[PDB]
RNA sequence: AGAUUUGGACAAACUUGGUCAUUUAGAGGAACUAAUUCCGUAGGUGAACCUGCGGAA
């Protein structure tokens, strides 16, 4: 019975997907919903002979929420196997600065060399790290997140690249060994 | 109206020695020192799409 609304960040992408996420879904939860496009949103319901889950409506909407906010179909697919996963869409002004020349100087720090520092803080700390302007969507585990978490604080704060790089690499070890 | 001669000093430059001063030459004398995506959207790109502007979510 919930609703997703599309924004314009991926507006043609989901409309070139219309069919190609659409059967799977059906064929994995069969969730009620249709390409309601005059309104902008899909509305997602339990469907009368396949409502063998109260989740499976929040799992899709999750699914949904992932491809309006910009996520891939492999983490849409790994939204479908969720038994371990999470999504934390923490936006800018949380730790909060200054918007102008401050907030383009952050916009370099997370980039880095071109969305070099995105991708090493992604792999590294085993994430993916939607980075927009404003918003950076975060999909992990809760350990991945958290520490996602405390390392986009750490740069926006104020840290060498020398402590952060030695840091990721260190975060890398701790959560890939449970011993 | 408008060539030659007559001698004075400035006397250049030079000769000759003297004078004082300047260096240094080859040596030998005693010391001292050192060793991202979705867009609209101009130029175009063989054409996709890229170089540009603006927005976002």
């Amino acid at each position: 019975s919930r609703k997703i609304m599309v924004p314009p960040h991926r507006m043609t992408p989901l409309r070139n997907s219309w069919t190609k996420i659409y059967p799977p879904l059906v064929e994995h939860l069969k969730l009620q919903v249709r390409m309601n496009l005059k309104t902008k949103s899909v509305e997602l319901r339990t469907n009368p002979k396949f409502t063998t889950d109260p989740g499976a409506l929040q799992k899709g909407a999750d699914f949904i929420k992932a491809f309006t906010l910009g996520f891939d179909l492999d983490d849409s697919i790994a939204l479908l196997r969720l038994d371990d996963l999470y999504i934390e869409t923490f936006e800018v002004k949380d730790v909060k600065t200054l918007t102008g020349d401050h907030l383009s100087r952050a916009i370099g720090r997370i980039a880095g060399k071109d969305g070099k520092t995105k991708f090493a803080i992604e792999n590294a700390t085993r994430t993916r790290i939607v980075l927009a302007d404003s918003k950076i969507h975060i999909l992990g585990g809760f350990t991945h997140i958290r520490m996602a978490r405390e390392s986009v604080v750490s740069l926006i704060l104020g840290s060498p690249p020398g402590k952060v790089y030695g840091n990721l690499r260190t975060v890398a070890s701790r959560l890939k060994e449970r011993y």
